Formats: C-alpha cells, structure tokens, sequence
C-alpha cells in the first residue's frame, strides 16, 4: 500500500485498500472509512466494480439524464466519488469549511454553501436525485465567483471547478462533444 492518503498526501492513522494500494485517512475516504469489514474496498475499486459489472455503463449519457436519476445506491456512490475527487485538490481548502462574506463592494451570496456542508448532506441522504448534489457543488463555485468579482481570487472557483466537471463528466460517463 501507499505510506500517503490518497485524498490529502499526508501520512497519519491509514487506512489500507484490500483490492488496490491506496491508503486513506479514517475521514478522507468518503464514506468515512468503514469499522470492519474484512477485506476492505475503497471507492475507488467500487467505482471500478460498477464499470466491470456494466461496460455499457460508460456509453455515452446526457446531462439532462444524469441529473434526473434518482439517487439509488450506484448514483450515491458516484456522488460520493466525484465530492472525493474535488477534496483530492489542495485548492479544495478554500471551500470546505463555512464561509463569511465582509468585503468592501460586495454582498455576500444568498445561500451559502461548501465541501463540507454537501459531505453532511450525502452522508444523511439529504438528496433524492443527482440534481440536488450537482446544483449544490455547482453553487459553490457560483457564490465565489459573484463574491469575489474582479478580484483574482475569482480564479480559485475556476480552476477547482474545472476538476469538479472534468470529473462529473467522466463518472457519469457524459457523451463527449465539441
Ligand atoms: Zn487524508
Ligand atoms: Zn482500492
Ligand atoms: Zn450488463
């Protein structure tokens, strides 16, 4: 096994993958890693699994599909595993925890939102659909680019974006275009 988390890169108390040789931190694995379970399958061989159990799987889909399913076990772990990938960025430090919003010429959003509030929601099944997850990643990124309008601050909420869809797009197999 790696001697890092796969999510933060620091040692610590890892956990091992059974399958792969990742390792994680107990709440950097989402979901947070399991008590028992011998062997032990981190999300990434899970999402793995799903593909193999279902190579039709990674045919090309439609957004406007996607965001309608209902958020059965298989849609869960995506979300799970997509939230992961944008943690796995060290500029997902900026938005993880609550912000507050006091800046001269500015307003903070109407309805705040972070890493970690979206974490919570997964974790006690607050969404029913795919749309939920992705409307709420989506708005992060939203309120830090109306906040911090010219300020070249702005670019953070670009650039983790730009991981955050890179990564819908391809664990929920969506139709590549031009
Ligand atoms: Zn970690
Ligand atoms: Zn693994
Ligand atoms: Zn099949």
């Amino acid at each position: 096994n790696s001697n890092i988390c796969e999510v933060c890169n620091k040692w610590g108390r890892l956990f091992c993958c059974d399958t792969c040789p990742r390792s994680f931190h107990e709440h950097c694995h989402i979901p947070s890693v399991e008590a028992n379970k011998n062997p032990w399958s981190c999300i990434f061989c899970r999402i793995k699994t799903i593909q193999e159990r279902c190579p039709e799987s990674q045919s090309g889909h439609q957004e406007s599909e996607v965001l309608m399913r209902q958020m059965l076990p298989e849609e869960q772990l995506k979300c799970e595993f997509l939230l992961l990938k944008v943690y796995c960025d060290s500029k997902s430090c900026f938005f993880a925890s609550e912000p507050y919003y006091n800046r001269e010429g500015s307003q903070g959003p109407q309805k705040p939102m972070w890493l970690n509030k979206v974490k919570t929601s997964l974790n006690e099944q607050m969404y029913t659909r795919v749309e939920g997850f992705v409307q709420d990643m989506r708005l992060i990124f939203h309120n830090h680019k109306e906040f911090y309008r010219e300020d070249k601050f702005t670019r953070l909420g670009i650039q983790v974006q730009d991981i955050f869809e890179k990564n819908f797009r391809n664990i929920f197999a969506i139709q590549e275009t031009s």
